[PDB]
């Protein structure tokens, strides 16, 4: 019954994202891991690559459905009949930004309830942004990524 | 799916009602659990707070109000809850919530903390603020359930 | 006597800005709503459009004067003989950024006193930035904008 | 244009003087209002705090020091104030200020809260910090008006 | 190079051990200084806290545990320390630390405050949190040195 | 014995940076003021200029060594045998960002200990970013810069 959506750019998907989506699947019947098709800034990985990586990294998770979407997240959520909006809150999260976002999304689709989940301490201080930047500059980020993502990232930067 | 929404609720305000209502639309059963919290010298006794919360949530079918004095995590496990509801206001209280969340996770890893956001209308209120205003005879009718406002007025009369 | 300046990019002006400038006109004799001519990033609306929209949205406000300015805000403030600097503080404001800004502006023009006003709860969680982005991506933002701004925004995005 | 600058001022520090001075350059009349705040067990009695503040602001012509024990908003309305002055330090206290501001706005919508920023010199001080240092005989001369420093030394002698 | 790591340490936790260990790898000698802090009504007496800290840091060769009741800055000067160690958790406590740091700098400008960051494992714990959990018989073995856990259990038995 | 590294873009070096590096030299034997060679966004001053300005501004400081570096800071730190990483924490610092950074750097090089120092109240509210922007827009920033930097900045903007 309960359909939740966990949207983001997932460029690329990290262990932190896997942590959050796993917790979400434990409390909700169906979870749609929604990948933004055209983010403001050109992503490192194409939508096709991001969807493929996300699908493989969540293949073990039954009620998780990876899908790409363009335009407004809220519009996609409504057409997908989602009533729960999953947001991951790391310890280094811009909380005020999350409040802005949740209130705008509530204005757009009040039937979509924002719920914030907390990752393990292990992934509470890292972001996809930092991971990409360290990787681009010759730093080891293997620890923060699913094996399939790690391999794809090495190919991408080579 | 059973969730527990713990707190001091001294007293339960419209903000708490907002959060628990959102919780009921998301989970099958919601246990509003009131901690004795003797160290906080609550204005209302646990018995009074439970009664107030019960009446204030009488219209919510899947809400159960209970009081407890033990470790919240043990009470949660004993109530068969797997979701722990917390409300996050327009304040940077987020820091304290993470400490509590991680401690509870250490005590009961299967109890998943979930944070809900209240409406803009109740984003700046707290039981403490309402009590302070009422102690100085200010009008707090707007922030409390009718039965709770009556109880607060009488308590300070 | 008391001349205040309420500067910004106002791209476009929103109900939150109207809320703040209205509160300012209630405590100060004359309020100059100053619109930055050339913001770092290309604005959605041209200075001409932004000034026109702001003028119409504040026409009902007597002691409000809409004016465009280039270069340093402090230099404009000084030449305009303003002694009060209005800053709106939303609940989702980057407070540390506001402190940086106020201290720099104080260094530049100590005779200009920064004063922070708080908008109603209704407009405390939205920014012009979020509004534009939601609008650009097919979301309903009518609620946050004066009617004239709403009409101009639809034309702009069409 | 009458403004009210409320607070516990226990004791009034150079930081408070900085804020009230900025207020006087902006508004015609400023009422520095000291709350009894019995629940905070102030170091100085309300009478002492008023006297200290009076002397400390004697040089400021448009400042009036008064004490009060009622609801701040009612006192403000009764003082004919339409501006409520609050100081914001280099701390994220901003959150608490919004709660207070919105409650006061609910109690008296025409009382407009305005936040002023102190100089860098006083951006990290508080009455609480000064008292803690003085309780351990540390030199706090730099942070307090001459009359206040004298009173604090004598109070702890 | 002598550093002082002051605190209430009521009780010293694995988080404190993490911070003091990082300090010893950076400076020649580290003085773990425990403040009497009577105003905080500590669970353990200063004597008990010193003993607990001593045992908990026995393996750290360049750490010296001492208690004090005077102004921290004077104690630091009297201990010949020129570095003041403070731990910063995953919380926005940073604000309070700046106030303390600037006051101590005013009292003793040559005492340089330095902030260290604990491991992720101890980034959300505090003495207060551990005591609260233990008061409700929750398992806090994971967060405390063996000797400290024993003392806490006995203290609450 | 103790070798510390104080990395940044220093574009340009300011009195706030001088404050922090001076405090660092007082507690550590040798301090390497490391200047990032190619920051994401094109710096105002070239690496050559930034190194020259930094060297002159710290010439009076004995145990300070100004050096440029490219790629990962952690990789440079390791090859330079640094065991202490100096970070300046202003009152207007994005603390959560600093935590993200310190944990990533710890992951990369655990033997490098992050230490945060606090500048004087005088430089606690200003950033290189704000200084450059005010200067670019005709504002007086002489107060925040060493004399040599001030002169170079005027030439740069002329
Ligand atoms: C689509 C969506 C779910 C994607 O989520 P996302 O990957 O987290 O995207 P974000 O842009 O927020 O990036 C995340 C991080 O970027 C940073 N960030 C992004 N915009 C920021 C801003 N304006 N200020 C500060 N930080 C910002 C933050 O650090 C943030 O993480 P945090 O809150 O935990 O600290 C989210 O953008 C959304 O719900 N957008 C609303 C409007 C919309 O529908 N998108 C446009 C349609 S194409
Ligand atoms: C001119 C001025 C009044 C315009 O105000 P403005 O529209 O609010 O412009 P800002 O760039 O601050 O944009 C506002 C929001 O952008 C964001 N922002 C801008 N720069 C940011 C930064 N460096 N870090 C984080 N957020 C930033 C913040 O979220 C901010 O809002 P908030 O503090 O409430 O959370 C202001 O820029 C100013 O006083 N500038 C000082 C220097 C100057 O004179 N301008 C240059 C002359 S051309
Ligand atoms: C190299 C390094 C030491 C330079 O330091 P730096 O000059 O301070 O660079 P930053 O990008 O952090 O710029 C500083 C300010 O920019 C702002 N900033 C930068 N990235 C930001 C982000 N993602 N979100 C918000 N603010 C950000 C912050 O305000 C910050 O200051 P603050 O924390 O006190 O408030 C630092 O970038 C580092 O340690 N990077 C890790 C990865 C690396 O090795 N660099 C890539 C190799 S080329
Ligand atoms: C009551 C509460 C949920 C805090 O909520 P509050 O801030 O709404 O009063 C918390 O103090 C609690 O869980 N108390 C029970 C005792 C306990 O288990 N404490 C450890 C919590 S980690
Ligand atoms: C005194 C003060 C302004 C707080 O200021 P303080 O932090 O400087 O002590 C506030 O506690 C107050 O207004 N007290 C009077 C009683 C009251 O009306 N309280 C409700 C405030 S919303
Ligand atoms: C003990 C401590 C370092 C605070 O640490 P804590 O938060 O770990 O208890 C501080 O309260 C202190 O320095 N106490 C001694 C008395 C004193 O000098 N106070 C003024 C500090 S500026």
């Amino acid at each position: 019954q309960k359909r939740a959506i966990y949207p983001g750019t997932f460029d690329p998907i990290t262990n932190g994202h896997i942590d959050i989506v796993t917790r979400a699947t434990q409390m909700f019947d169906h979870v749609i891991l929604a990948i933004a098709a055209s983010p403001s800034k050109k992503p490192m990985f194409t939508l096709e690559e991001r969807v493929a990586l996300a699908q493989q990294a969540t293949a073990h998770l039954g009620n998780v459905e990876v899908v790409g979407f363009s335009d407004l997240m809220a519009n996609f959520a409504r057409n997908q009949h989602a009533t729960v909006l999953i947001r991951g809150l790391r310890a280094v999260a811009d909380f005020e930004y999350e409040m802005q976002l949740a209130h705008m999304n509530r204005h757009l689709m009040p039937e979509l309830e924002s719920v914030f989940l907390m990752p393990s301490k292990e992934w509470s201080f890292i972001s996809s942004s930092l991971v990409k930047e360290v990787a681009r500059h010759q730093g080891d980020v293997t620890h923060f990524l699913p094996e399939n993502v790690h391999q794809a990232l090495m190919a991408k930067l080579a």
